[PDB]
RNA sequence: GCCUAGACCGAGGACUGCGGUUUUUACCUAGGAUGUUGGCAUAAUGAUCUUAAGUCGCCCGUCUUGAAACACGGACCAAGGAGUCUAACGUCUAUGCGAGUGUUUGGGUGUAAAACCCGUACGCGUAAUGAAAGUGAACGAAGGUGGGGGCCCAUUAGGGUGCACCAUCGACCGAUCCUGAUGUGUUCGGAUGGAUUUGAGUAAGAGCAUAGCUGUUGGGACCCGAAAGAUGGUGAACUAUGCCUGAAUAGGGUGAAGCCAGAGGAAACUCUGGUGGAGGCUCGUAGCGGUUCUGACGUGCAAAUCGAUCGUCGAAUUUGGGUAUAGGGGCGAAAGACUAAUCGAACCAUCUAGUAGCUGGUUCCUGCCGAAGUUUCCCUCAGGAUAGCAGAAGCUCGUAUCAGUUUUAUGAGGUAAAGCGAAUGAUUAGAAGUCUUGGGGUUGAAAUGACCUUAACUUAUUCUCAAACUUUAAAUAUGUAAGAAGUCCUUGUUGCUUAAUUGAACGUGGACAAUUGAAUGAAGAGCUUUUAGUGGGCCAUUUUUGGUAAGCAGAACUGGCGAUGCGGGAUGAACCGAACGUGAAGUUAAAGUGCCGGAAUGCACGCUCAUCAGACACCACAAAAGGUGUUAGUUCAUCUAGACAGCCGGACGGUGGCCAUGGAAGUCGGAAUCCGCUAAGGAGUGUGUAACAACUCACCGGCCGAAUGAACUAGCCCUGAAAAUGGAUGGCGCUCAAGCGUGCUACUUAUACUUCACCGUGAUUGCUGUUUUGACGCUUUCACGAGUAGGCAGGCGUGGAGGUCAGUGACGAAGCCUUUGCUGUAAAGCUGGGUCGAACGGCCUCUAGUGCAGAUCUUGGUGGUAGUAGCAAAUAUUCAAAUGAGAACUUUGAAGACUGAAGUGGGGAAAGGUUCCAUGUCAACAGCAGUUGGACAUGGGUUAGUCGAUCCUAAGAGAUGGGGAAGCUCCGUUUCAACGUGC
RNA sequence: UGAUGGUCAGAAAGUGAUGUUGACACAAUGUGAUUUCUGCCCAGUGCUCUGAAUGUCAAAGUGAAGAAAUUCAACCAAGCGCGGGUAAACGGCGGGAGUAACUAUGACUCUCUUAAGGUAGCCAAAUGCCUCGUCAUCUAAUUAGUGACGCGCAUGAAUGGAUUAACGAGAUUCCCACUGUCCCUAUCUACUAUCUAGCGAAACCACAGCCAAGGGAACGGGCUUGGCAGAAUCAGCGGGGAAAGAAGACCCUGUUGAGCUUGACUCUAGUUUGACAUUGUGAAAAG
RNA sequence: CCUAAGGGGGACUCAUGGAGAACAGAAAUCUCCAGUAGAACAAAAGGGUAAAAGUCCCCUUGAUUUUGAUUUUCAGUGUGAAUACAAACCAUGAAAGUGUGGCCUAUCGAUCCUUUAGUCCCUCGGAAUUUGAGGCUAGAGGUGCCAGAAAAGUUACCACAGGGAUAACUGGCUUGUGGCAGUCAAGCGUUCAUAGCGACAUUGCUUUUUGAUUCUUCGAUGUCGGCUCUUCCUAUCAUACCGAAGCAGAAUUCGGUAAGCGUUGGAUUGUUCACCCACUAAUAGGGAACGUGAGCUGGGUUUAGACCGUCGUGAGACAGGUUAGUUUUACCCUACUGAUGAAUGUUAUCGCAAUAGUAAUUGAACUUAGUACGAGAGGAACCGUUCAUUCAGAUAAUUGGUUUUUGCGGCUGUCUGAUCAGGCAACGCCGCGAAGCUACCAUCUGCUGGAUUAUGGCUGAACGCCUCUAAGUCAGAAUCCAUGCUAGAACG
RNA sequence: GGCAGCUCUGCUACCA
């Protein structure tokens, strides 16, 4: 009485590429989430030591 | 290179350009048609209306995969008729002010619901976070890195600065967890330093208010629609049942008790004849009922009747009036029956516009874009939410680095195929070995020690298989890469890592410049918000599952239909071709070219003849098996040392060898079988004798001479081949086709392609010292145009409002009718003529009860049907006169009839209410008529001490004293009463 | 059920029906004249009966702990549970093998098992599937009728069994009579229909109205291809208009109902049981 | 399901086969050799595993704590499950290491409420103390319809909104099944495959069976059967003409052209179907919306009443039996059957014939003839003759039926005073009754040519023969077309 | 899930 289709995937590729199908976008840094967390906790040493290093060098070349 | 025939078109509107010839600051064919002539202007020309001809054209709306449907609504017309308003909100936009913002609760004021003015509070915002106690946002130029429009310096490039914004690493505030300083109401405090944790935060505020569209929720909620539910009332004039008081019921039959007489008997008792008049007895009227014809009728005489037939007919009978019982109630000799045409829960009003995931409807035009039937969840499966698909608004930028594609490089796979003397599983046949750990038999007097056999295993082989087997293993499809965010050199940071000076990650500085590292393309890339419809699908090729199959059910990929017209397939949602603005010319696609029908009875090679031919994919059917029909092949074989066929000789022998016994020289029949001259043939092939015969042989002869036989293959045709109205290669018809196979030339024509005109959309060129009273404008160029549901835009029309035209109008507003026309793609606007009589319009804005073909829509009106169905029960009318305009129907007379005293007579109860009577009178009514009437109009008319009511009480109804009940009111009827308006 | 009652009514009442009543009565049921009979089962579900002792067991009350709220414990009514009765209460009333000087059957025996295992009767019956059972009768022929039979799907005793004179607009079979029911139709009468004068509706209606085939929502009036096709019409007729009448009453769906039932879920009038209050005055005895 | 079947470490090698050892054997235990796993690993199946993941031994609790990230299903939500780390604390091992349950792929559960653990922290808001209560973080108690309401029936008294999204007819696709027909040819048939049959197989057709499906119809297409009537099909029962036989005759069987023509009366049953009786030339099968209900009927089915049996506690059910149960409308269009009719200068008479329709059918008796044939038993046919069946078209002499001839007569009741003569009895009744109508209940009439089918032939090639055929040709069926019969085109 | 008697019968109770 109420038989009707079950499934089907006909169509379903022809609306996937009106808008799609889009590769996601490239940067330049990625999301460092899921990175290991002994790595990540060092990582954050490393760039503000060298943002110092940065610093003095600059400051060295001003006055 | 040259000559030559025809057709269609003429956009643009000073000049500017590119070229050419230069005889030249000139001319040209070179950035789009001019010249000339005739005719006509009472017309050649154009438009519309009507009609004919040719061709095409199914009925709209609706739900649906699919509608012209034998699906639903729609007889017709007019007027009305359906997303509204409000509270609170999301996005976006406009506006004012802006770390603020909002005057309008209120006060002041007023030309008085207006306008104008005022301010405290309060709301929202400016701070978050935690359940809370509580705590509460700068290490730094409010941080670093990579981008980033613009600006600055430059001078391709390059450098500096870089807002918004993007990615990323940090910092700060709150919560959570860890650590735990000086100290202390010794249990508090919480400094300091941390943590793959967490917040709708900070990190130089952005909000508030008003308005508009769209979307949301609650409200009647787009409009119309339940079956139901509740509250409060009204009914027992029908009917059901009880009660009270009345009334009604021919004529027969039968013949119970009791009684009288006679007869018999010892008694107990018996018999006979009368009489009598019983009975929920019986025949049968009135009455009450309602069996059958399943009669009539069945838009009726009638929302239950009519006729005949029938049940019952002295009681559980029939019936009037009074009275009681009332809706989850009554009443029921019980059928869920009856309770006013209403009953498995009456009627009335209200709650109530009840709710509906369901059906139906949903009103103007054009332009642009344009779907889904799929994912997940849901008492979900006719519904929602969610994601997707779609529109709109845009925003950041301007070739940055993207793609339903290829190439090159490099991965993954276990399907097709293949395999099985490869694993697993299935499986056919032999062969060789061992049985010593198989039986039977035969050896053995007994030795388990041989042999014959089958069956087992073993070995090397053999035939055939697998979706849930496999060593191997495609095609198609699929992942990644092809640089500047890259490569190389040097050396900075860390608490991570190393034995380390090693690495990991992120960096400073330097080098490699457009061949910056494959192709092809790119109406540019990126980003965001918000919202519609949809969430039944179906079809075709190929893959594929279930099923005998199905126009069946279920999947995969793609393309379609839905949502889509156009040319072809006659016809047809889907097939082939091709997708669509309005046109002109040319050419085609698919399909065709005998006629219907535009284009060949075209050119060509063959095949086929059907006493059911055949005739074009999807597709509208035919098979196995057959044919000395005909055609073409293949392989054998015989052939001029005369093939097959036919006319004509022979085939003598050894030997009549043998057996069957009627006889075998083959021949009722049988095993068999050697030798002499021939161009030739045997102890014999059929025919023939019971037999010897004799013929032909099996061969070779003669006669013309040249082809012949067998098996097989596949073309067309034929057999196989039977269905129901007459009938379909679409029809006619077609036979060296107008059929079948194949080749060729030309030709025909789609909304397709090419060139051109015009419309619109998108983009694009330029336009201010000439911008010049339109820059929301003008202008250059190119591309494009299908569309249901749906979105958005620009317009048309209607009622009313502010403003304006010092607008139109009684010398004619508005309305209405009309081949009077004009304008617009259109919605529509304007206008000529006629009619008409008092108001009305244009423009800029505001506002809404704003647009109809549908809703078995509402109300009103009108058709076809159609002068049709019909006006046929109750026996029946006729002549004359009178009256009158008029006589089937009135009156009177004469006649003929009927009811036939249980009447068609004479009165009454209920109910009606003037219908009664006289006079006048015919518009309507009396389903014909009408002089008549219960019609219409004007008058008149009902007389009581004795006839009724009035009085009595009946079943019952109902005050009081009282007692309940919130109360409307309920009980009770002399009741727990000091009860006389006493005589 | 003996009235301080049974059955029933009312919101309540110093309220009602039966009841102007009293077991030969009132109330509640079942079966359904007469005749002959009404067998076995009290395990189930009901109904009913006692409670000397007794599991569960509410509120109030009692005792203990606690600062109290509170908690815990004992006691603890009816009901239920326990025990008995009751079938003219609701109802129920069995299977498997062997066996007799042929065969068949099974008087008889064995075996499982119940509360009891269908008794007297009756039957292919209005109750029997198989089934049109088998035999007889009735007929030429009988799925009908009647009489028998009975391992009876699934007969059976006041959920009444078996009979039964009389009665029946009840259902059925046969026979006589009778006939147009029929062979097989014909004829006649009145009223219609018909025609006229007068009068004059309604249903229904997208547009309409000739066929055959095709395709098509798979049965066309319309479309395609054919056949064809000539005004205006009257009486009849019932092939078609998938004719009209009614938003299918069958079926399914809906998170739509309603009537009815019960051991559905959730309650409830009534009734019953306890406590407190109304509620006072004495005596005695047990705690 | 598992305190190991989790975790770590170590040692060993499994299934099975062969050869050997007292009882001991096919299977006890021991030994050696071979042994790629042919074993085992809790449980389905697949994958995985050999100094192991298997077997045995030793030690253990990492099956622990904190909170993030990720994979699958996915909306990139939840739940389940899993992965890689961070920070602890541990187990094990010499150690490197490994371990966040089970070698991997399944083995599970929100809000609200309750309860426990933790922090012993926050709150009970006029201020405190102690009980009590409420919060915060993590488990547990559970939803199996497993993203998770709290839930029994019946309706044959029924209602509403809808649905052709969906069943009960027809129709359509299909044709398993039903029915019918072929091909091959092992056998049957005294012999002998094919006169007649025909196994094992195999190819078809049909839509007269029943399924399968669910395309149409649920704002309705009237659902059984019979009666009535017309038509069509052929897969032919009879009738015409023929071919074949295991055809002597008679009968019968097989087959061809053939649907022209017929195919019945009854008992029982609602029946379709069936089954008997009987006649007959034969009693063939089907279709037309399973033809046919505004044609009927209404026995059946299938509303509501009622009974029984079985089932159910019950209301009730039964596709079981039984009895009673409203069958509506045509006047429209078309079509059919008949009937008029304008205009084809008017009117009249007589005609022609396009086209359409069509009609006859079957039997018996006599004769042939007791003949052919046959041993006999039996036993035909053609020519012919007389009748009959079914049908058709007329007709009314006769006979019968019918009577409003109300024609004549008769009879009852009543009315007109009697008589005569009449009236009435919703034609009063009866007998006869002409005329008209009418009946196989009566009588009459129902034609002869051509062309063919099957088939049998002639001549005659192909194919020097043969051959009914290929060219040509003969006869020939109830067939066909005419003749004859009916209408006459209203636009011949 | 509470009582109680003989691994258990009876009664009573029920917000995930
Ligand atoms: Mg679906
Ligand atoms: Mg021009
Ligand atoms: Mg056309
Ligand atoms: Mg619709
Ligand atoms: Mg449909
Ligand atoms: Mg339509
Ligand atoms: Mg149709
Ligand atoms: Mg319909
Ligand atoms: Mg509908
Ligand atoms: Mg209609
Ligand atoms: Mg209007
Ligand atoms: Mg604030
Ligand atoms: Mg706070
Ligand atoms: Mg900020
Ligand atoms: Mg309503
Ligand atoms: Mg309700
Ligand atoms: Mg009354
Ligand atoms: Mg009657
Ligand atoms: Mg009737
Ligand atoms: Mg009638
Ligand atoms: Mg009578
Ligand atoms: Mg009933
Ligand atoms: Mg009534
Ligand atoms: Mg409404
Ligand atoms: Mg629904
Ligand atoms: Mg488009
Ligand atoms: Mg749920
Ligand atoms: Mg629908
Ligand atoms: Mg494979
Ligand atoms: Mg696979
Ligand atoms: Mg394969
Ligand atoms: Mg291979
Ligand atoms: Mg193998
Ligand atoms: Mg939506
Ligand atoms: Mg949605
Ligand atoms: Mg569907
Ligand atoms: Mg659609
Ligand atoms: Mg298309
Ligand atoms: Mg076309
Ligand atoms: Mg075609
Ligand atoms: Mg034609
Ligand atoms: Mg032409
Ligand atoms: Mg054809
Ligand atoms: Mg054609
Ligand atoms: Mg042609
Ligand atoms: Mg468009
Ligand atoms: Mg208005
Ligand atoms: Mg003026
Ligand atoms: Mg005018
Ligand atoms: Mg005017
Ligand atoms: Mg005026
Ligand atoms: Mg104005
Ligand atoms: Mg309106
Ligand atoms: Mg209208
Ligand atoms: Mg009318
Ligand atoms: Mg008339
Ligand atoms: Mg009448
Ligand atoms: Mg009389
Ligand atoms: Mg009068
Ligand atoms: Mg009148
Ligand atoms: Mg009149
Ligand atoms: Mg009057
Ligand atoms: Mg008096
Ligand atoms: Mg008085
Ligand atoms: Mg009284
Ligand atoms: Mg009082
Ligand atoms: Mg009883
Ligand atoms: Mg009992
Ligand atoms: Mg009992
Ligand atoms: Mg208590
Ligand atoms: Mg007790
Ligand atoms: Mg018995
Ligand atoms: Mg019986
Ligand atoms: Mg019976
Ligand atoms: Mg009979
Ligand atoms: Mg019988
Ligand atoms: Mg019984
Ligand atoms: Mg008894
Ligand atoms: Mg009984
Ligand atoms: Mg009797
Ligand atoms: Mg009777
Ligand atoms: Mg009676
Ligand atoms: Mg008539
Ligand atoms: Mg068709
Ligand atoms: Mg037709
Ligand atoms: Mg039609
Ligand atoms: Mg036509
Ligand atoms: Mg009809
Ligand atoms: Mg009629
Ligand atoms: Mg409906
Ligand atoms: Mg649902
Ligand atoms: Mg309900
Ligand atoms: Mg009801
Ligand atoms: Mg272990
Ligand atoms: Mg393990
Ligand atoms: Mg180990
Ligand atoms: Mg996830
Ligand atoms: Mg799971
Ligand atoms: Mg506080
Ligand atoms: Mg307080
Ligand atoms: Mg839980
Ligand atoms: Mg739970
Ligand atoms: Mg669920
Ligand atoms: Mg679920
Ligand atoms: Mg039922
Ligand atoms: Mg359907
Ligand atoms: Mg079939
Ligand atoms: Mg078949
Ligand atoms: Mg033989
Ligand atoms: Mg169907
Ligand atoms: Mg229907
Ligand atoms: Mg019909
Ligand atoms: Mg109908
Ligand atoms: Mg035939
Ligand atoms: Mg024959
Ligand atoms: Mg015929
Ligand atoms: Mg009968
Ligand atoms: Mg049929
Ligand atoms: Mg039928
Ligand atoms: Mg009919
Ligand atoms: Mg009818
Ligand atoms: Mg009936
Ligand atoms: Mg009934
Ligand atoms: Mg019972
Ligand atoms: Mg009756
Ligand atoms: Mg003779
Ligand atoms: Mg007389
Ligand atoms: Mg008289
Ligand atoms: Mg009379
Ligand atoms: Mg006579
Ligand atoms: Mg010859
Ligand atoms: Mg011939
Ligand atoms: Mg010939
Ligand atoms: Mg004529």
């Amino acid at each position: 009485m109420a038989k009707s289709k079950n499934h089907t995937a006909h169509n379903q590729t022809r609306k996937a590429h009106r808008n799609g199908i889009k590769k996601p976008k490239t940067y330049k840094y990625p999301s460092l989430k899921g990175v290991d967390a002994k790595f990540k906790r060092n990582h954050r040493y490393a760039l503000h030591g060298t943002a110092k290093a940065l610093a003095k060098a600059r400051a060295e070349k001003s006055a």
